[PDB]
């Protein structure tokens, strides 16, 4: 019975890290959840750039990695450029289907 | 402009081996496009079943096995059974996205 949640909004520095957290509003976030996340600009395709909570496709940039921080997904953003700024969704599963966050809106100051 | 295919409708009886094919209209499908396969039960919510061509989630029954075949990507239903009956979708994707085929119905008698 549990929805997404992500923080709306989260600014990084040029050249800084940054992390973005995907948690359940009803438990822990484990890799039985296989977090998927996602990066869309705002009137574009959205673009697929982890699965399985930490598995990468051949164009995730190199800067990008999912894990598990805490009770929560995570997606770190090594070294921020400019092209990062986009918004971040995160998708959770379990046996009775697949949910969506709400994104967040990464800035790059 | 480039599209998925899949064929719109398949029968297989119960105990019955079938394989649904998702292909892609601007060449070879490769393990490069990560095709993820989903599943929709009339009035449940979708469920994701397949992803990076052939990995399983601890739920999919291990009757369902993806893999490549000829130029197409493809989801093979082995044992078929009544709960098996469903709409079937298959996603690709590249750099610029990912698409989403029209579905497969599949009826098992
Ligand atoms: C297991 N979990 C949490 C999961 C798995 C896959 C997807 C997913 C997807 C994307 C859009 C959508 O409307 C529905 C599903 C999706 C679609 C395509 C691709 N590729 C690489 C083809 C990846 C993820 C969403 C959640």
């Amino acid at each position: 019975q549990a929805v997404v949640t992500q923080e709306p909004s989260v600014t990084v520095s040029p050249g800084g890290t940054v992390i973005l957290t995907c948690g359940s509003s009803t438990g822990a976030v484990t890799s039985g959840h296989y977090a998927n996340w996602f990066q869309q600009k705002p009137g574009q395709a959205p673009r697929a750039l982890i699965f399985e909570t930490d598995k990468k496709y051949s164009w995730t940039p190199g800067r990008f990695s999912g894990s598990l921080l805490g009770a929560k997904a995570a997606l770190t953003i090594s070294d921020a450029q400019p092209e990062d700024e986009a918004e971040y969704y995160c998708s959770l599963s379990d046996v009775d289907g697949y949910l969506f966050g709400g994104g967040t809106q990464l800035t790059v100051l």
